[PDB]
């Protein structure tokens, strides 16, 4: 879970009076000592509601490794150990199965690049990532994974002609599917036009081998492998502390089984089972059209700018009620979807990551569980008491993240519709994009945001930092017009401005 990483950071950062607090930043190094440590410990006992001893800072100095601090470590399984689909893999591989997503679980990066990359130089640059990174090469058949060897992996790789725009054109390439029994979970596309200076290199994976977190290490990664081989040598690369198939089977492992009492997995399932008690099927949303009989996946994204000024004091606010930037969000969108009639029981689905572990913390993968967080807004709370609130409801669901959400749907039996994702329909999520991206290849690169033409749900917000920030509303244009989702994107900011200007008065 990264909202512990992202409390620990601005807890170090407020008491060592330092801006440049990172994940990996020694408390000590950064100028803390004995003295200071009391002060981290106590507002950590205040915030997360743990018991955090000084013992815990000294051993993990690190808001990283004290965020882990708060299950056995990956192990290296050998070399000729068999791949092992996680369950997080399963339900994406399910999903498509039993909804027909039609490519709206390809998950796209796209970056521009100064000059027009040699194209059998990317070529090979793509096998040695492929030949690094494992779930890169398992292919998945009826659900069964399959290790393809680097030598019998055959990457896609092409350049593309940009005739009309370049960013239709990149949601184009994005949405088309994967079959994953035969194909790599991995297309790359260089684009390239009379309209286009340089390149773009679009990178699309099926999301059932790289969450939104595997960004930095694809690029890294394959900008190792470029440069190298652009010198007509393979890329000197330690091997991976961890391949996904060893996180996979240690997570089941520790998970068991859900018919043992005592296991994590049943335990965190009985947990969900109260939590979830009395749902409602869906939320009384504005749509323009009914839920149509087939979900089509069709949808839009609509983006509401957020000037430098509001990111600043969302943040300002987050640090001074405790609260993490996205728990602000998910209060803004329950105080949004309140005002719009949808009631005080307001269920947010929200991705969290499992990469607390360092062999996995930065690797390619899918580590996103997902999580309902319930929140209420009953009796006219303020924002900051509803901050309160979210903060309780998301630090209890925090601690059972590992519960998959398709046992959690199989436990809680809701009434199910093929239109209809259970026990949600809005996901928020907070979304942090790469640094130091700026010079890849040995070019002047920059990344760039590809316009969906397919939505996972009825909505879903994201709160996107590029590495400014911007809100991005991705919705089913089965249900919604654009005009209708650029005005919800609009108003969810005006809710975020009010709350900014004042906390203290009542969401009604």
């Amino acid at each position: 879970v990264t909202a512990y990483e992202e409390i620990v950071c601005q807890v170090f950062a407020a008491v060592l009076d330092r801006s440049d607090v990172t994940a990996d930043a020694d408390f000590f190094a950064l100028g803390g000592h004995s003295l200071l440590s009391l002060r981290v410990v106590a507002r950590l006992r205040a915030l997360l509601g743990v018991d955090v001893g000084v013992r815990d800072l000294f051993e993990a100095p690190t808001p990283a490794a004290l965020a882990a601090r708060l299950r056995p470590a990956v192990t290296r399984r050998g070399p000729d150990a068999p791949p092992v689909l996680s369950h997080f893999q399963r339900g994406l591989w399910l999903i498509e199965q039993v909804y027909q997503t039609r490519g709206a679980y390809n998950v796209p990066l796209a970056v521009h690049v100064s000059d027009r990359l040699d194209l059998d130089v990317l070529r090979a640059a793509v096998r040695d990532l492929v030949a690094r990174h494992e779930v890169l090469r398992t292919l998945v058949r009826s659900p069964d994974p399959v290790l393809l060897a680097p030598e019998d992996a055959a990457v896609d790789v092409a350049e593309v002609q940009a005739a009309g725009p370049v960013a239709d054109l990149l949601a184009e390439l994005t949405a088309q599917p994967f079959d994953l029994a035969t194909q790599i979970p991995l297309r790359v596309r260089m684009i390239t036009g009379e309209q286009v200076d340089g390149c773009v290199l679009l990178l699309v994976c099926h999301h059932i081998a790289a969450d939104e977190w595997s960004f930095a290490p694809l690029l890294r990664d394959l900008d190792t492998a470029y440069r190298a081989r652009a010198a007509g040598r393979a890329p000197d690369w330690e091997p991976l502390p961890a391949q996904y198939s060893d996180y996979a089977a240690t997570l089941h492992d520790w998970l068991g089984e859900a018919t043992d009492p005592a296991s994590p997995l049943r335990r965190q399932l009985d947990y969900w089972q109260h939590a979830l008690q009395d749902l409602p099927d869906e939320l009384d949303l504005p749509t323009d059209r009914p839920r149509p009989a087939t979900a089509s996946h069709r949808g839009g994204l609509a983006r509401a700018e957020l000037p430098p000024e509001l990111v600043e004091a969302v943040r300002r606010l987050a640090a001074q009620h405790g609260v993490t930037v996205f728990m602000v969000v998910q209060a803004a969108v329950a105080v949004l979807l309140h005002r719009l009639g949808a009631g005080d029981d307001i269920p947010l689905g929200s991705p969290v990551a499992d990469r607390a572990d360092e062999a996995v913390h930065d690797t390619v993968g899918f580590f996103l569980n997902t999580l309902v967080l319930r929140v209420n807004l009953s009796g006219n709370p303020t924002f900051a008491d509803l901050l309160d609130r979210v903060r309780a409801v998301d630090l209890e669901a925090f601690a059972r993240a590992d519960a998959p959400f398709d046992a959690v749907v199989d436990t809680v039996k809701p009434p199910r519709a093929v239109s209809r994702h259970p026990l949600f329909q809005t996901m928020v999520s907070y979304q942090r994009r790469p640094s130091d991206v700026d010079r890849l290849f040995g070019a002047a690169t920059r990344l760039v945001e590809v316009p969906l033409d397919t939505a996972k749900f009825d909505l879903e917000f994201a709160f996107i930092e590029d590495g400014g920030a911007h809100i991005a509303l991705n919705y089913a244009a089965d249900l919604f017009d654009h005009d209708s989702a650029e005005q919800l994107v609009a108003r969810l900011r005006t809710v975020l401005e009010h709350a900014c200007a004042d906390p203290c008065r009542p969401v009604a």
